[PDB]
Parts: C-alpha cells; structure tokens; sequence
C-alpha cells in the first residue's frame, strides 16, 4: 500500500503547516497523521472560536481541506505508547506520536519543544519546508 | 450491525463489567479518539502513582479491540455542534457521530447526555443488553 | 473600588494596552485562579518554542502586579454555578465572583460572555475607559 | 516562619480528605495554594459531570476540609515560569515545587512527577506516617 510517506505530523505542525499551503501539497503523499490529529487540530481551532473569532465556520472549512491532504496511520498499540509515554516522561498524546514515528521510520514533525527533544530524528516546521522546498 | 457509541467515560465504567458485555461486542462502536482519551486517562492514574500502569493498560488494550472503530467525522459538521449545542470538540464528536450515524451513545458525561439525541448512561446500557 | 473582574484571556489582550489602562488599574482585578491561568498559557508558548519566555514572563508579572486580587470564591457556590450553567469549574468562578460581587466580567470567551449577567469583552472595556 | 511545615496539592488534599481525622489535629502544620481551591474544586466538578449524585453535599464537605488548611501566597509568575520551562513541569505543578522549595517546606503530592522533581517531596502515605509520630 502506497508508503510514500517520510513525516509523521503532529497538530502543533499541522496548524503552522496550514499556513504554508502552497509550500507542502505535492509533497503530501509524503506527509502523514494520526486519527488523533484530526481531534486535536479540532479542539485547537475550536478554542479559537471559543475566546472570539467570527471565523471558526470558514476557518473550519479551511482546517476540513488542509486536513484531508494527509495520510492518517494506523493507531499505536495503547500498549507500546503507555510504556513510552512513562518512561520518557510524555503525555499519552505525545508518546503516540513519538511512538509512531520510531517504529514506522518516520521523522516526527513537531512544534513542541520537549517532543523535539524527547523523540530520535524529530524537526520542526521550519526544518521541514526548508527540506521539501529542496526536492 | 453496530448499534451503540460508546464514548471515553463509558469505555471505562464498561471495563469494569467485562462479562456482562463482551457477548454483545458486536453492537458496540467507539470513535479513534476513545482509544486516546481512554488511554490518556490510564495514563494519569499511572501518573498519579499504583503500580500495575503495564498490566492496567495490558486490560484496558484487551477491553478496547472488543469495538468497531467508526470513522472520523467531518471536523465541518464537528465543530458546528460544538458551538451550537455548547460541548467541546471532542464532546461534540460523539453527538455528531452518534445522532448522525443514527445510533444510541452511550455516554457518562450529564452535559453530553442531555445534548444528544437517545444517550444513555453505563447503567441504562447494561439493562438493555441483559434483554437482548 | 473594583468596578471589572478580568479573567485570563482578557488579560491577555489586556497586556498590549497597559498604556491604554494603567489609569483606572484599581478599578479592575483578577482572581487568584488568574496568575496561574496566565502563567500556563505563556508556559504553553515556551513549550511550542518562544525564546523569550523569561523576558515575556516578566513583562507578564508586571501587568498582573496592577491588578487587584479579590478573595477566592466558596468552592461550595461555585460548584452550583458550573453544574448549573454548563461551564467548567474555573469558568463559573470567574462568573460567580463577578455576578455575586456585582461588577462587570471582562473575558474574551463567548461561552462566558453568554452566561454571565453583564460581561462584556475587552474591545468594550477599552471603549469605556476611554469614555472615562 | 511559621508552623506551616508542609504543602499540600490537589492529588494529596483529595487522598487526605478521607484520613480526616487522622491529620485534622495537625491541621496547622498543613498549608495549600489559592490554586489548590480551584484545581480540587474542578477535580471534583468532573466527578459530578461524569454522574456524581451528590455533587452538592460533596462540594459542601470538600468546602469544610480545606477551610482548615492554610493558604500561602501566590509565587512570583517570574520564578515559577523558570521552574517549568527548566524541570519539564506544567505552570501548575512547577508552583508547588516553587513554593515548597523556596519556603523551605516540604511538598505533599500524590504526582510521581512532581515527588521526582521536588526537592524532600512526599506522598500523603509519608505525611500521615509522619504525624502519626507526632
Ligand atoms: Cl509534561
Ligand atoms: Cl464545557
């Protein structure tokens, strides 16, 4: 099945990524999530909402689009994840991404500076558009 | 054929009654997200100290594969929930799945239970199972 | 004497105006709850990688330093208001002092704004302590 | 300077809670943070949003336990900030660590973490021990 994929995103990216659109698409396909992004991506723009923004019905249209430009992975074993998330000192959400990203290869793109740290090949946004504005 | 949606609150208070369950599996469904909110939810009891988190989550991964996963829903519809009917996102979730995929949920949450259409709690689950 | 309770979000929006409010200082406060709800917020930023953090932590304890704080409200009511009203814990606090000490909630959440007798946000706020 | 000899959090203040009468009489030596009263009032608030048919009068008993506990002041946001961003604790958390540390006192919580990362910390188990030798 189609594994053309080389990141791992979590919302912390997925949110500074859907700013640079243009930038990512075609690498897509490349790019991937876990169901749990989606949630979370979610709840942040709906926190946005919340505290007063006249958009959240675009925004989240927008959010909807970007969204399914992704490739989401199977879920993590609750496990594996639980045995990362207490040993390396991470939450059960960041566990599962930095569970996910070791065992399938991936290169876990995070905004989160303990995850940066906490998880072997992690970058940021940054990182990742200067790479695929490369290739 | 899936009948129930069982959110993170139920998925618990149903771990602990395993038996009176698990012959009726198959009625039963959960979102992705419960095994996330599930999972983060063992996660601070192991947090907040009991040594057993590797064999609790051991269960709790058992428990867990006895439901269908549905499919995400549309973050669209999702959020125009949230907003509308004043639950969170995740909260919404379970509502927009549960009514629009026309099933009961089964929730613990009083807020989600009087903000979607047929929930039911833990307990109102289980009578109805011990019938069918 | 204290005219606003502002919460954390208005604090927030607050901070880019000292200017435009350090004038009628004492005639708004915060709750305890405040400084906290504050700090994580500008945790949460450092988290997500901000360089300053401690540059912008102490710009932060400045503007809450201008602010009065008012006594922590009786868990007790605001229990009642939170079941009541549908909001959380930390929400209902802010509604109940304010509506029970009979002043104006200034907060950026619409959830709040809707549910608190006389709240207004922080675009109002400014508005009027221009007008005064 | 004072009689304060310990710090209680939200995890402990709950365990506490239902050993009344085994610390009440030590009640003096026992200090909370004004976040405390919010974090164990959402605390319970969650107990009562998952089905909890005596929200009310829990609410009410929880009212009267932490009356008798006493409240230190708020930690300057400044050095709590450092304490989080440094020892990978939340906002909240790095509170307490802060509090107990610089006031010399010694922290009672029920967090793994927080005993971890704070310098003397306890759990309630060791605090009720301890002023059972008292
Ligand atoms: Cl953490
Ligand atoms: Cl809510």
């Amino acid at each position: 099945g189609a594994m053309a994929v080389e990141y791992l995103v979590d919302a912390s990216a997925l949110y500074a990524l859907a700013a640079h659109y243009d930038k990512w698409i075609k690498h897509r396909e490349k790019l991937a999530i876990l169901h749990l992004t989606i949630y979370e991506a979610g709840n942040a723009l709906w926190k946005e909402a919340r505290l007063g923004r006249v958009d959240w019905a675009a925004a989240s249209r927008h959010l909807k689009k970007v969204m399914s430009s992704f490739k989401v992975l199977e879920d993590p074993p609750l496990d594996e994840v639980m045995r990362v998330a207490v040993e390396r000192g991470l939450t059960f959400y960041d566990a599962s991404y930095a569970y996910v990203a070791e065992s399938s290869g991936l290169v876990l793109v995070t905004q989160d500076r303990e995850l940066l740290a906490k998880t072997k090949g992690a970058i940021d946004v940054e990182t990742l558009l200067v790479r695929l504005a490369a290739q």
